């Protein structure tokens, strides 16, 4: 439906053309910040108190405080859907480390929220290719993206469209945009346990495997395990659950979605479709 | 002399007050970018082509154009110099990878040139302690100061002023924002040879050392060493060398600026004086 007309700076309504900020700014100098990003369906934030706990544990880790409590930044969310008149979005949170004296030190954080259309994301899994790298304070969501975007040309080069990072080359841990995991051939789903952003999807598919009377093994994983699973997924808000087809050389199955990641993926909208029936 | 009236934005001169970015751009967004900063005397950028230099190998390191060759840019320094009638300046360039379509692919980076006083900055050296930390993509003069800043707090609450980073706390790197060298008891200075960011003091520093005659080795430096060390020092563009008196509980002679280090001082501002009179 509507077009996007309006994001909000600082508590601020403001046109696009004018959601600008002055290149003082740390996130600019600096790269200093935190965000989150979240969807919104039938006009509701999708498990919105839970992205909103991370974004208040993210920018307490950076010691930089958000100019509102939760419940009036929950107000200043709905208010920018309302003024756009949407009901399906994509929403940003950011928090800037701040207008800096000295282009180094915080003293005023800079609060962003900025709205998109839904994402308009055959049979095949997508293909992706191990990288080893371990990203920097990985539980909290940080503006670094350094390493994941600078892979973008070698991801497409070698014949991929995404990645996992493995720590040290051992230790798989997780996309630059997504959580990771296996299903092994007894049924049990695996994924990292640390060193991984705590992602909402991640612990929303944990639940559903979990009430579903899955095990889900939340651990150390080596790298050498991607040749005992039957499946693997990715997990984020954007994606959901998405099948993953190849890594490096292995086929997963026949490439196809896995049994349980299609049971997952299911589940998954169905506690979307719980979510919305408590809005 | 003059206040700062003017920056540049994608080669355009435009007053500080409007010196913007839209809130789009992937330093913001996911802090993508690479920058340089160095001072100008005399009228004059110091070791400007070595900078300049640095500045385009960071910027192909993450795969983004600078939006005009070399000498261009130089040109839009010595312009911005002058609209800002000052001699005596700092400078920052900005690479960001640009106003993104989908918030992570880069599609055309945005280029800023800011500009400042002369830093500001008894016989005491600075107290520093040791923190466990590997900068990303170190080579790369990214704007990625996530750890650099976010340790402000701690390193204050501890009673110094700065840090040193030491890799999985054994390989002594440098500082978020400065480059670290040791004096030996029999005059050999040490510095770490990688994984670190080629300073361009650092380079004035050693060709100076090694003019001089001084032993310099560029090599791993275990965390050991620095009880075998009689001097410690960082070198910068704005701190150029600066005695370090203490490393966590250890007074570096008694405290005051070493011997060798006090001759490098010296060493380089021979080093600045004698490009000034290359302009
Ligand atoms: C490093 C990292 N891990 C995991 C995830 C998955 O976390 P959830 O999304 O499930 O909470 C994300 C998601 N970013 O998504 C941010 C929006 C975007 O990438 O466009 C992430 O950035
Ligand atoms: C990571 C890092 N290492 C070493 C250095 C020393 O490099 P040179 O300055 O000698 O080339 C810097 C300097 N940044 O200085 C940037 C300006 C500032 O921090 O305000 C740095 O950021
Ligand atoms: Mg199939
Ligand atoms: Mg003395």
């Amino acid at each position: 439906g509507h077009m996007i007309k309006y994001y909000n700076i600082n508590g601020q309504q403001v046109p696009v053309e004018n959601a600008t900020l002055h290149v003082s700014d740390l996130s600019i100098l600096r790269g200093y910040g935190i965000f989150d990003y979240f969807l919104a369906r039938e006009g509701h934030p999708l498990f919105l108190d839970d992205y909103l706990n991370r974004f208040y544990r993210s920018a307490a880790e950076l010691y930089l405080e958000i100019p509102f409590d939760k419940a009036e930044l929950r107000r200043q969310i709905y208010a920018l859907l309302q003024a756009n008149e949407v009901r399906e979005a994509g929403i940003r949170l950011v928090l800037t480390g701040g207008y800096s004296p000295d282009g180094y030190t915080p003293v005023n954080p800079n609060l962003l929220i900025m709205m998109y259309d839904l994402p308009a994301s055959s049979a095949q899994g997508i293909k992706i290719i191990t990288h080893p790298f371990q990203r920097e304070l990985p539980e909290v969501k940080t503006i670094n993206y350094s390493t994941g975007i600078r892979m973008l040309k070698t991801i497409k080069e070698r014949g991929a469209t995404d990645l996992i990072y493995v720590d040290q080359g051992e230790w798989i841990r997780e996309s630059a945009r997504s959580n990771f995991f296996l299903v092994m051939p007894d049924n049990t789903i695996v994924t990292a346990d640390e060193k991984i952003l705590w992602g909402i999807t991640r612990r929303q598919v944990i639940d559903a495997a979990r009430e579903a009377g899955y095990a889900v093994e939340e651990r150390r994983i080596h790298i050498t395990e991607l040749d005992q699973a039957r499946e693997a997924f990715f997990t984020s808000t954007i994606k959901g659950v998405m099948a993953i087809g190849q890594i490096d050389d292995r086929v997963f199955g026949d490439g196809t979605i896995g049994k349980v990641t299609q049971e997952l993926q299911d589940l998954f909208v169905g506690k979307v479709k719980a979510y919305l029936e408590t809005c």
